[PDB]
Formats: structure tokens, sequence, C-alpha cells
């Protein structure tokens, strides 16, 4: 009984899972990573996808491609690719009224479709599942936010196609978070559940009724661009600042700098999530000029503090178009890496006036937990 896989196929990481034995086992990758970023990258001599291209040694922003997202399912003339396309830093072209990412790969450009970029990372989640398994995968689960409309949903489908995957079902995001929790197992009788997915680069609240284990998407809110990516940006600023005081240089116009910087912060965020500081030392940032400093939580908090507490106002408008109040939602569930930011929580919290937030499974984990269920229900 070969099992069926659980596929996160996410804006900015991915992440698989299967159940075996009654139990969901989050896949960890070849760097040990329970998520993998959903980046793909072409150079003089390879591909490469996840980890590998997210972190490679030497910036390729032309060919090192990501928000893959943001164009599946979408028509070129679509306006939010026409207004996404303007900060990334690869070309997209139209053909035939549809969007392809263009790149060099061995010295020769060449596109791909959404859909085929998409397949890479799909194929890299296959190939994690496999490693973990040991032999073949043929059947999954793959994850879209609710809002995905019926093209979107087809690309995605076409996407587990290309990678060798008979997709068993295409799910929402929202409603594989609850079938983690078991939320589905509930008898006759209304339970609302709140979802708030706060991600990499989106954040989505959707308001769900289960009743029997039917799902019924009541609501759905939120901002297609304010996610942890922007909580990073929010620090690389405050740092270029800092390096300007202190050395009287701007590293704003340096690539490299910038990146690296980037990537301390990402990493210094994350510790700030489970302690009240972190030190934050790179050696060489500019100029050979190493940059060893530090950042406190409350500092953080002071900079992304807008941000933060923006995040409620779609759980407002989601509550508003449900028709419920607070006190009728049932279970509130944190989805999305960024939710583990103690502020974040404490304004969610606040907000529902105490209510326990159903936050014990890693809520970057949760969306291929709940598919990797499902997958293995609907293989029988
Ligand atoms: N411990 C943490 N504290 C704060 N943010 C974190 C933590 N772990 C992960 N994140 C953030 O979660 C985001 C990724 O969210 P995730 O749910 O994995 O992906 P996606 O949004 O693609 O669905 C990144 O911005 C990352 O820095
Ligand atoms: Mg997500
Ligand atoms: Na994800
Ligand atoms: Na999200």
């Amino acid at each position: 009984k070969a099992a069926a896989i659980g596929i996160d196929l996410g804006t900015t990481y991915s992440c698989v899972g299967v159940f075996q034995h009654g139990k969901v086992e989050i896949i960890a990758n070849d760097q040990g990573n329970r998520t993998t970023p959903s980046y793909v990258a072409f150079t003089d001599t390879e591909r490469l996808i996840g980890d590998a291209a997210k972190n490679q040694v030497a910036l390729n922003p032309q060919n090192t491609v990501f928000d893959a997202k943001r164009l599946i399912g979408r028509k070129f003339g679509d306006p939010v690719v026409q207004s996404d396309m303007k900060h990334w830093p690869f070309q997209v072209i139209n053909d035939g009224d549809k969007p392809k990412v263009q790149v060099s790969y061995k010295g020769e450009t060449k596109a791909f479709y959404p859909e085929e970029i998409s397949s890479m990372v799909l194929t890299k989640m296959k190939e994690i599942a496999e490693a973990y398994l040991g032999y073949p995968v043929t059947n999954a689960v793959i994850t879209v936010p609710a809002y995905f409309n019926d093209s979107q949903r087809q690309a995605t489908k076409d996407a587990g196609v290309i990678a060798g995957l008979n997709v068993l079902r295409i799910i929402n995001e929202p409603t594989a978070a609850a079938i983690a929790y078991g939320l589905d197992r509930t008898g006759k009788g209304e339970r609302n559940v709140l979802i708030f997915d706060l991600g990499g680069g989106t954040f989505d609240v959707s308001i769900l009724t289960i009743d029997d284990g039917i799902f019924e998407v009541k609501a759905t809110a939120g901002d297609t661009h304010l996610g942890g990516e922007d909580f990073d940006n929010r620090l690389v600023n405050h740092f270029v600042e800092e390096f300007k005081r202190k050395h009287k240089k701007d590293i704003s116009q340096n690539k490299r700098a910038v990146r690296r910087l980037r990537t301390a912060c990402e990493r210094a965020k994350r510790t700030l999530s489970s302690s009240t500081q972190a030190s934050l030392e790179i050696d060489s940032l500019f100029e050979g000029i190493d940059f060893y400093t530090s950042i406190t939580r409350a500092r953080f908090e002071e900079l992304c503090s807008d941000l933060f507490r923006s995040t409620l106002e779609p759980v407002e408008k989601a509550l508003r178009d449900a028709k419920l109040d607070k006190a009728q939602i049932h279970d509130l569930v944190l989805v999305g890496g960024s939710t583990r930011i103690p502020k974040v929580q404490k304004l969610l919290q606040d907000f529902f006036n105490g209510r326990d937030l159903n936050k014990s499974i890693n809520p970057d984990e949760a969306v291929a937990y709940g598919a990797a269920v499902q997958a293995a229900i609907l293989m029988g």
C-alpha cells in the first residue's frame, strides 16, 4: 500500500507530508529543512531547485525564479500580472496571452510557463518524499488558496501532472489546516472556524463552516502583499540606516551587501519569536567593514507595528462578510510561518478576547499536514 502525499505548494515555501500508521510525517529535505523555498534557478551549468536556488553563493537575480504562484493560471494581460512584473528581477513575456518566465540556462534564452516552474518545485517535493519513503510516489493532494479560480486550480493540477503525479484533489489551504487539527470530524451542527494565515508573502483570513464533515467557505479576506518578507524589509531598512550612522556609507546600492543583510535579518527575525533579542553579525558587509550589531524584539515590533496591526482589518471584514460575531467563532487556527511572531499572536488573541489559538502544529506545516491526512483518506 504505497502512500499518497500531501503538498503545500506555497508562494514562498512548500512543504510535504505523508500519512502512515495513523500519523503524519512532515518530511525533511536533504538539508534537514521541513519546508523548502519555492525557488528555481538557472545557471551556465545547472538547474537548481529549493534551498540551492534560494541560497546561491553568487547573485543571479535575472535567472532565479520565484513567485510563480502569483502567475499561475493567469492571463498575461491580468492586471495583477502586470503589476507584479514591475517588481520582479526576472523577465515575464507574453506567449499568446499566457505569461512565461524567460531566463538564461547554459548560455541560451528560454522560457517556461508558470505551471512548468511550479512543476519543478513539486518534483523537488516529490523527490523529498521519495527519499523518505524509499519508493516512487504517484499520488498527491495539492493545496491552493481558497480564492483561486478554476483556471488557477487547473494550472496547479497541471503542474502536478507535469511532475509525474496523479492529483487526487486540489483542496483549499484553510480547509487543509482545519483537517490537520481534526476539525472535519465534527458531527451534525455548524461550527465556525477562522484560519489566520500569515506567510512569507501573503495574508489570508478564511472563515469556514463545518457541519458533519462538510466545509463551506463563508468568507475570505486578506492582503496579497503582506507577509514575512515585508517584516524582513523593515529590518533591512533599519540596518541600512544604522550602517550609515556608524560608518558614513550607504550600502543600499550594493546588491550583494543588501542580500546578505536581508538573509541575516530573516534569521534574526526568526530568533526573535523565541528570544527577546538577536545578534546580527556579517563579516565584510561593505567595503571590507564587518557589521556586528543586534536587534531586540521590542524594536522589531516597533519597526513593524502598523503591519502587524493591519492584520486585524481583514479579520473584521471576514466576520462582517460571514455575518458572525467574535463569540460565534468556535476555533481559531494559526497557519503560516509568520504566525510564530509573539506580537501577531497577541494581536489576534486580544482581538478575540483571550481565546485560545490552535498553534500546536508548526504553522508553516499545517497545510501540508492536512493535505497528507486527506490524501490518505482519498486513497482508502
Ligand atoms: N520562527 C519564525 N518566526 C517568524 N517568522 C518565521 C518563523 N519561521 C518562519 N517564519 C517566516 O515564515 C514565512 C514563510 O511562511 P510559510 O508559511 O512557510 O510559506 P508561504 O507563505 O509560502 O506559505 C517567512 O517569511 C519566514 O521568515
Ligand atoms: Mg502558506
Ligand atoms: Na507554505
Ligand atoms: Na498565506
